[PDB]
């Protein structure tokens, strides 16, 4: 109950909302049925439209008009945006040539250049090029400022998750807004688009920019706009706020457009009906910039033009029905559409079994357009698991499709030709970024980057210290002329040991054998040299990775590879080797098929043992440095050391073998050599972060050997592929992956075929950033290069997506 009998006279778009039951006059009162009786009349005027006409010029101020063309309007802050053009001979901002903004050119009293976030719903990246002829204001921002070819959204590529990621820097799993609809079991409550629960603060985690600003004494424009307030009124209200007195004027402002998303849902991304919404957005941009130029702010403010996600072609007829797969379809609740999330209809049904639902949804139809996963088995790059609001069962839906429970759910709901939500590496989901202003560079293109990075930059732009977030602060310093943040490398926490030969073979009782007794100081001082790190500059190109937690580990050197061997996990944390373009693939000689050799540098009590593998009927083993890539028959003996061994399910050894035997060589041929770093990951609580030893849920039977949840590889070469990887003078090129260490290949529907028909498609789906691997290992890579740290941070955030060109 609001006593809605106060009045908005003098309070229109007041910046501190008032506490019940005083009625409200802020830009959100409509949305709480809480506006003063006179809000419309005083605050939402519309008389005479939005533009000055020649015969309104110098008019006498009439307070009823939506905007003014009177002589006093400039200093009242309330002219129509085209006032100076119509009435004072000025040009529109879009008609002026752009000129570099080397310094903020601001009115006296401005402590810092304001930021204006101009956000557009459903603005797909390819609109920047494909609609360029009808978006002249946007094209000018783009080409005069700083722009990326596209900006990657977060998964799922829905509205609320992505806008709240822009606000916080966080993955949805950490901010809490994990879809446009959710159920939280702890609250026993649901969050929905229509309705009131979504206003409760308990849904919204992390610290959004407007709160970060406020706490640090920067004032924020009440960000968000009741949907019926027209765009023109939003722009005029921003422009008015910008005329406030110095002590009351905000430094950060937001504008949001529901277009082009709204039309895209109806017409598809490239419907002929989409040209008009794109014109109308561009005209709103022009009204802002014209209005800024009137207030002499057009070379003062930083403007960000940003989208939340793209839009794909999706129609009712491309719907898969869980009723064509499940007999038990009424015992489940589906969150449906461009993703699926399944839970039990009822907590009291102990006959509900996730294992059987997953099995019934796995590879059941030739062209099945969705793939089921337990959330911990989703690709790690999605960072979509560590929230109680994310259901254990997930369906990743193919682009262009929907999933639904039963056909009645669709025809008793074709209405629509566009949707979004799919995998955030899909091209049609990509969105836009442009920054224009004194703090952004001039006419600069930057590489694609993820929207999780922007919160840090927006903090940099306002002089704020960002709250902890999932950006990598400094990775977007190349967007900025100044205000850059100067990050430093984390300190190494554990220093390694460098063990020499300390154990005699007979001290080991590991149940390992090798046909190796088959026995000249030409090649004896030589192998001594190799075990002391004579070849280390070949196989360790960017320095050793730094260990950023407390542990006990050893550096081991070999002719062909170098490893950091964990005495706690009994296996390498990392293994580093270089494969030149010229290198050759060999086979494991027959006599050496089951050979495992004790490492006389490493105690038996810190070694794996072959007997546990024998007794463990599910678990086999592989090697991190592959025997197939040995430089010589003699060096190959090093690859069978028990310290190079790691636990592998037979199903996973198919993947791993194909990667090591076939793909590494292919990459070296294509990239002119590659440096590889491989190793295990343990993420049993699926939080994206390295497990401690007390979090491991599975061991090789009868032993303390922990079973990895994943295996990673980082593959680095020269960006200039005319230079070989081991003699690169400039920028690097990386691709990486985090493969799930699974006891079956159910994920790959074509897995009974040869590895050449399915392993690469799996690896592509499990592409990763080096930063993702950092979080999962507590390692810090690329510590010694000739490159600036900022450029290295950029490299560590790169994702190789395998999509074609936008
Ligand atoms: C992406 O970036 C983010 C941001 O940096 C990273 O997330 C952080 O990771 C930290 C490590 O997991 C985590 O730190 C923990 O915080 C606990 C207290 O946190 C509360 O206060 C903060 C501060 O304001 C607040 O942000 C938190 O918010 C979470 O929960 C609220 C309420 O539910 C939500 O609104 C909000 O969305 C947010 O949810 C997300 O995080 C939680 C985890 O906190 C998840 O469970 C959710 O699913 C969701 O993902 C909190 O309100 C603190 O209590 C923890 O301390 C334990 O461990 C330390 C180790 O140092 C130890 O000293 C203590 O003993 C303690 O143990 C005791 O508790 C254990 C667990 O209850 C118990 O088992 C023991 O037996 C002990 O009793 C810890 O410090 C930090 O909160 C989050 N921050 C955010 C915003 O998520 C994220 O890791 C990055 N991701 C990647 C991939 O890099
Ligand atoms: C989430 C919110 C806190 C937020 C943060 C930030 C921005 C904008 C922000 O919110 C803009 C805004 O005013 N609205 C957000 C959108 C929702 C979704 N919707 C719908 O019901 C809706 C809209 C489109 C849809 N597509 N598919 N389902 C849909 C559902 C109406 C509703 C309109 C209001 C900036 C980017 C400026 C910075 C950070
Ligand atoms: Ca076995
Ligand atoms: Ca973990
Ligand atoms: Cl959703
Ligand atoms: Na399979
Ligand atoms: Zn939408």
């Amino acid at each position: 109950w609001t006593a809605t009998s106060g009045s908005c006279k003098g309070r229109c778009f007041e910046l501190q909302e008032v506490g019940p039951p005083d009625c409200r006059c802020d830009n959100l009162c409509k949305s709480y049925s809480s506006c003063c009786h006179d809000f419309d009349e005083l605050c939402l005027k519309t008389a005479r439209g939005w533009e000055c006409t020649k015969d309104r010029c110098g008019e006498v101020r009439n307070e009823e008009n939506a905007c003014h063309c009177s002589e006093d309007c400039l200093s009242r802050g309330d002219c129509c945006t085209n006032y100076q053009v119509v009435c004072k001979g000025e040009s529109h901002w879009v008609d002026d040539d752009c000129e570099e903004i080397k310094v903020p050119e601001c009115p006296a009293g401005f402590v810092r250049p304001p930021l204006i976030i101009f956000s557009v719903d459903g603005f797909r990246a390819s609109y920047m090029k494909k609609g360029s002829k009808v978006m002249p204001n946007i094209e000018k921002l783009r080409s005069c400022g700083t722009h990326a070819p596209y900006m990657r959204p977060v998964y799922p590529t829905k509205t609320f998750p992505n806008l709240y990621t822009l606000a916080t820097g966080l993955y949805p799993e950490s901010h809490g807004i994990v879809g446009n609809s959710m159920y939280d079991p702890v609250f026993d409550a649901s969050f929905h688009l229509r309705g009131r629960e979504k206003f409760n603060h308990r849904w919204w985690g992390g610290q959004p920019l407007w709160i970060t600003a406020t706490k640090q004494g920067v004032r924020a424009g009440t960000f968000f706009w009741s949907v019926s307030i027209p765009h023109e009124r939003r722009i005029l209200t921003i422009l008015q706020w910008l005329s406030l007195p110095d002590n009351e004027r905000p430094s950060v402002y937001a504008f949001y457009s529901e277009q082009p998303d709204f039309s895209g849902h109806k017409y598809g991304p490239f419907g002929p009906e989409m040209t008009n919404p794109l014109r109308e957005i561009d005209k709103t941009v022009g009204q802002l910039m014209d209005g800024l130029k009137q207030l002499r702010l057009h070379r003062c403010v930083n403007v960000i033009f940003v989208g939340d996600h793209g839009m794909e072609d999706v129609t009712c007829d491309r719907t898969e029905f869980l009723s064509n797969y499940l007999t038990n379809v009424d015992d489940i609740t589906l969150v449906p559409g461009t993703l699926g999330r399944i839970r039990a209809k009822s907590i009291n049904n102990s006959k509900y079994d996730p294992k059987t639902i997953i099995a019934a949804l796995t590879c059941k139809k030739p062209d099945q357009h969705f793939k089921p996963y337990m959330k911990q088995h989703l690709p790690k790059r999605l960072h979509y698991a560590n929230n109680r609001r994310i259901e254990d069962i997930h369906l990743l839906v193919d682009r262009r499709w929907h999933v639904a429970r039963k056909p009645l759910d669709v025809y008793k709901k074709c209405f629509f030709q566009g949707d979004h939500g799919f995998d955030n590496k899909v091209n049609s989901m990509q969105t836009v970024f442009v920054g224009y202003g004194p703090t952004f560079k001039y006419r600069t293109k930057v590489p694609p980057f993820e929207n999780i990075e922007l919160y840090n930059v927006m903090c940099d732009l306002l002089g704020l210290k960002p709250a902890p977030n999932n950006g990598t602060h400094g990775s977007l310093n190349h967007l900025l002329r100044t205000n850059t943040f100067r990050p430093t490398m984390p300190d190494e926490v554990s220093r390694p040991n460098y063990p020499g030969i300390m154990y005699l073979q007979s001290e080991f009782d590991l149940g390992c054998t090798c046909d190796d007794k088959v026995e000249n100081k030409l090649e004896e001082l030589n192998k001594r040299l190799h075990t002391k790190g004579s070849t280390k500059e070949r196989h360790l190109l960017y320095g050793r990775p730094a260990v950023l937690y407390r542990t006990s580990y050893d550096i081991l050197y070999h002719t062909d590879f170098e490893s950091g061997y964990s005495e706690i996990f009994l296996m390498p944390l990392w293994t580093s080797y270089t494969i030149s373009k010229q290198a050759e693939v060999s086979s494991i000689p027959e006599h050496l098929t089951n050979c495992v050799r004790p490492d006389v540098r490493v105690s038996p009590g810190f070694s794996q043992n072959c007997l546990a593998y024998k007794n463990d009927k599910q678990m086999s083993y592989g090697f991190l440095f592959p025997p197939y890539l040995s430089s010589s028959p003699e060096a190959k003996y090093d690859a069978f050391l028990v310290t190079n061994m790691v636990p592998m399910y037979p199903a996973f050894k198919r993947v791993w073998a194909y990667f090591q035997r076939v793909l590494v060589k292919k990459y070296a041929s294509e990239r002119n050599g590659v440096n590889v770093i491989s190793g295990p990951i343990f993420d049993y609580n699926y939080d994206g972060l390295r497990d401690t030893e007390d979090e491991i849920k599975q061991y090789v039977e009868g032993s303390s050997i922990p079973v990895p949840t994943h295996y990673y590889s980082i593959i680095t070469s020269c960006l200039d592929f005319t230079q070989p990887a081991d003699k690169c003078d400039g920028p690097l090129s990386v691709s990486s992956f985090i493969l799930p260490h699974r006891p079956d290949n159910d994920e790959s529907c074509n897995s009974s075929e040869d590895e050449s028909k399915w392993v690469e498609e799996l690896m592509k789906m499990h592409t990763a950033r080096v930063r993702d691997i950092e979080h999962l290992t507590g390692l810090d890579f690329y510590r010694k290069t000739s490159r600036s740290y900022s450029e290295i941070l950029t490299l560590k955030t790169y994702l190789h997506t395998y999509e074609s060109e936008i």
